[PDB]
This record gives structure tokens, C-alpha cells and sequence, in this order.
């Protein structure tokens, strides 16, 4: 028992991390066969940042101004071609680490691990949510751009997010690994602020299951709601709606601990009203949201 | 910007880990030059945890009684014996991902990062505190035993805790790499519970400084205190003494931020007295103390591996 924010283990992404220089500029990229994947802003000097044409300064490059570093090893750029928002160089050599991998875009509520990376080398890795308004809460400083986030279902490596920029509140703003933004955003230095960010509900009831399963039972309730009375509450907190979609997707964690999903909103309306009373739910004081589901069936039970 | 409970990446230590099967057990082994590593209880059947001689149990074994996979390879066993809680088995071949390491032990309020394993296959990795009652606050289910605590300092990985078993209370105890239990503990089959636990109060003041750093500042205030004053309402809220050394270890993040560390203990003594005033700090309504002054500087200055 017990219950952690717990990352995938790193060590098939880790093989796959290189430097990328161009100009003065350096960040990560991601080794993959004989391809390396960056944030094309690495082409970008200082007064291409507001309204860079992107087609313009890659036609000025050749392969040989992109300095690509796998620890001491330089690779060699043979090619080079751009894919939305992500540069893709070619090189001679395929990664010998190259695991089973591919390429998902993920939908808001969705998980996935971050192994923050400065100048190719990996300094750690943490749990993030893909927030409602399409910004993730990372940890990231100057240089980390180019970082990516992964699931590891069953042995092959799912890549779901390369990292970009931060936006002026401090949240974080990325591309999946075919280069189209997560979001309204676009790779300019002009303007830009998230959505009002909302609470991802169907995570919310299923860490409440996650607290039942180590057998905490303190929240519950005797009632039950419609699911769209539930809506009608929840909406004036900022949550997100819950679907059908989301109760399904509930039905296992109903069925192991025997509380319908409706009962269980009924316990989160009575929450929201109330607090906690001093009290803490698997080690928080406040309701999480960055458990999918499937991170609560994976960890438990 | 931003803050998140981050581990060390566990690629050094994936490349370490292997099953170890003797008899009906399966648990998970820690493989570095030609020894495997794992928890002494793996030759005990059901019956032999209630009350185990490990001396007697593990003379009637021989090397063949252990089976030792790494992924699809079995390893041959060339020779067992045993420190403290410890089971070492020597093995024919060195493992050639074997890292640059130390095996060290942690003071409680340290940090380190857990490679959670089953079947000597990694599962997930996450950041434990070593409680000041010894226990670390995990994630492990059944088949998790031999999973290992680390940590990296520059390129040589320090490994500093194997899980052995589940307290009645939910909370985890386990051993150093030599064998060592970390708390009261005994790995038998018998009623054993966590002391009352306390506040690793050096980690909640480097909390606050990272709270700072990231531009949360309501809590602040003009006033100040002393360690005498703070420490007699630290231990009345069930916290740790803070010594000078604390204070000292907190040098940078006082600098750094201009807050001095009796200036920030005026900001935690109004806390604790006064509640959060139904606020937050980084996205927590608790006082966070599994954070330790290096984790954040680490984690707000971005140190590579
Ligand atoms: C790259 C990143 O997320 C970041 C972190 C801290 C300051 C600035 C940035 C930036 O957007 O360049
Ligand atoms: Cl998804
Ligand atoms: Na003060």
C-alpha cells in the first residue's frame, strides 16, 4: 500500500538525450534511429524572436551549422527538414539505445513523466498532468527546452511532449512529437497568456477511490446525484464537466470497491462544500488532480 | 520556473536490476560487479518468518537452491552467504552496466529516490524522505522487496536503502546496503509499529525558501526570532529541533532570497500557531517537509547528471 506521485523509470529515454547547438544557441534534443528531434527555435537569434520566419532561416542553413553532441561523440547532420514546430536532423549514426518507441498526442487530463534535461544531460524526472487550458505545472529553467515527456505502457516508450517555453504565469507550453503546439500557443516571443486553467474532475473521483482502495472512508456520504446536478455544482468551483465518457472509464474502480460513480460525486459536491476539517487524503490537504484512472488501477491493488 | 518532487533519473540503476527466486519466493536482486543483492528473507517459507534462524535456514541451501535472472538470462550462482539482513550472491559473470557507486547510509531528514521494481523488472520511480522514525512514507505492493533508494552525486550513484517489508500503519521499513535496519525494525513475521513520526523542520524552512524563489510571498513578515524562542514552539507542533547546523545548511537560500533563517522561522512559528489562512504555498495546504535544503537549490539552479 501507500500512494506516491510516481514517474515511469527514465533509463530508455536517458540513452536518447543529445545536446543541439546552433548560432549561440544550445538545448536538448531527442535521438531516435537516425533522427534528432528539437524545438525548431534553436535556428532563432535575438531579433528573430517576436516574428521568425522559420522557412526563411532554415533555407539559410546548411547541415553543418547544427552542432549535434551524444555525450563526447559529435554526430554528423547528413539532412535536415521541419515538421510544424520541431526540427528533425538526420545523421549518419542510428542511437544503438534506440528503444521500442511512438508518437501520441495526449488530451487534456492525460499524465506522463518529464526528465528535465540541461545541455543533454538529464537532471531529473517528475509526474505532470496535460492541464484543461493545455499548459503543464513542470519544472523547467533556461536551457531545458527541447525536454520531452513519455509513458512506458509494456516495454515501448511512448513520446507525448517536447518542451518549448514558459508563459508569463510561470506554466509551461510544448508540442507533441510531430511539432503541432498543445494549446492556442505558437514559438513566438509575442504576447500570450493561458486560458483560465479548471480542475480535472474524473482524476479528482479517482484518487478518492485510490484513498477507499488503502481504506480511508471518512469522505463518503449516504447520498447520491444526478450526473447532471453534479455539473451544476461542480462548474461553480471551476472543475471540469464530467462526461459519460469519464463514468465509464470509472466503472472498474466502482466495481473493486463497491461506491457507484454517482455516489462518489455526491462525496466530492460535500468535499467542495466543506473542506477537509483538518483531515488529509492519502498524504494532501487539498484534492489532486494529476492521477488519470489508469495511474490509480496501474499503482494500487 | 515552477517546483515539482523530482528523483534522480534511474537509468544508472535499471541496468542493476534482477529476480531472485529460492523456492515458492520471488523478490527482486540489486546485480554490481559479480555479487547480487537482496533481502536475507527470500530462503524463509510462511511458516519460517513467524520465528526464522537464518544462520541454520541458509547452511541447508546451496548455490543451485537460487535462481538469478537477469531479463532472459539466468545468472550462475557460485557462492551465498549473508551480512546482517543482507543475502549476497556471488555470481560467475560481473555485470558490464555496472555504474560508478558507493553503498552509504542516510541520516533521517535525508532524501533519496526509489526505483520501485517486481519480478526484477523497474516499474516507476519517486522521492522518499527517511522519516525521523525511520520509516519512508512509499508505494510498494507484493513482489516489490529488493526495490532500492539512491542517490547521484556527479557520476557515481550512492545507494542507500533495500525494502523489506509493509508496517501495519501503511508506512515502509528496510535496511542499508551492508544489511542494516534503519529503525527499531526486525525482519520476522511478528507486531512491530512506527514510533511517533515528527517534522523534518530544516526541509520545511528550505520548502518556504523554494516557495519564495518561485515568487510565493504572502506568508513573509517584518519580524524575526530566536532559535531558543522558535524551538520551544517548534517542539510543542511536534517538530524537530532546529540546530545551528540546520541554520548554517540554509546559508544559500537566505542569501539567495534575502529572508535570514530566523526571519523565515518567524514566517513558519506564525504558521503553525496562526494555519495558512486557508491559502496555499506551491499548490500544497500542508507544510511540506520531504524537501531538503540540497533538493532545492538542485532543483532552482538545475544540477546535471
Ligand atoms: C525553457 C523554459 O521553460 C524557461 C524556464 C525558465 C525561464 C525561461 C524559460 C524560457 O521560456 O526560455
Ligand atoms: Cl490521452
Ligand atoms: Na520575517
Amino acid at each position: 500500500s501507500g500512494f506516491r506521485k510516481m514517474a515511469f523509470p527514465s533509463g530508455k529515454v536517458e540513452g536518447c538525450m543529445v545536446q543541439v547547438t546552433c548560432g549561440t544557441t544550445t538545448l536538448n534534443g531527442l535521438w531516435l534511429d537516425d533522427v534528432v528531434y528539437c524545438p525548431r527555435h534553436v535556428i532563432c537569434t535575438s531579433e528573430d524572436m517576436l516574428n521568425p520566419n522559420y522557412e526563411d532561416l532554415l533555407i539559410r542553413k546548411s547541415n553543418h551549422n547544427f552542432l549535434v553532441q551524444a555525450g563526447n561523440v559529435q554526430l554528423r547532420v547528413i539532412g535536415h527538414s521541419m515538421q510544424n514546430c520541431v526540427l528533425k536532423l538526420k545523421v549518419d549514426t542510428a542511437n544503438p539505445k534506440t528503444p521500442k518507441y511512438k508518437f501520441v498526442r495526449i488530451q487534456p487530463g492525460q499524465t506522463f513523466s518529464v526528465l528535465a534535461c540541461y545541455n543533454g544531460s538529464p537532471s531529473g524526472v517528475y509526474q505532470c498532468a496535460m492541464r484543461p487550458n493545455f499548459t503543464i505545472k513542470g519544472s523547467f529553467l533556461n536551457g531545458s527546452c527541447g525536454s520531452v515527456g513519455f509513458n512506458i505502457d509494456y516495454d515501448c516508450v511512448s513520446f507525448c511532449y517536447m518542451h518549448h517555453m514558459e508563459l508569463p504565469t510561470g506554466v509551461h507550453a510544448g508540442t507533441d512529437l510531430e511539432g503541432n503546439f498543445y494549446g492556442p500557443f505558437v514559438d513566438r516571443q509575442t504576447a500570450q497568456a493561458a486560458g483560465t486553467d479548471t480542475t480535472i474532475t474524473v482524476n479528482v473521483l479517482a484518487w478518492l477511490y485510490a484513498a477507499v482502495i488503502n481504506g480511508d472512508r471518512w469522505f463518503l456520504n449516504r447520498f447520491t446525484t444526478t450526473l447532471n446536478d453534479f455539473n451544476l455544482v461542480a462548474m461553480k468551483y471551476n472543475y471540469e464537466p464530467l462526461t459519460q465518457d469519464h463514468v465509464d472509464i470509472l466503472g472498474p474502480l466502482s466495481a473493486q470497491t463497491g461506491i457507484a460513480v454517482l455516489d462518489m460525486c455526491a462525496s466530492l459536491k460535500e468535499l467542495l462544500q466543506n473542506g477537509m476539517n483538518g483531515r488529509t487524503i492519502l498524504g494532501s490537504a487539498l484534492l489532486e488532480d494529476e492521477f488519470t484512472p489508469f495511474d490509480v488501477v496501474r499503482q494500487c491493488s
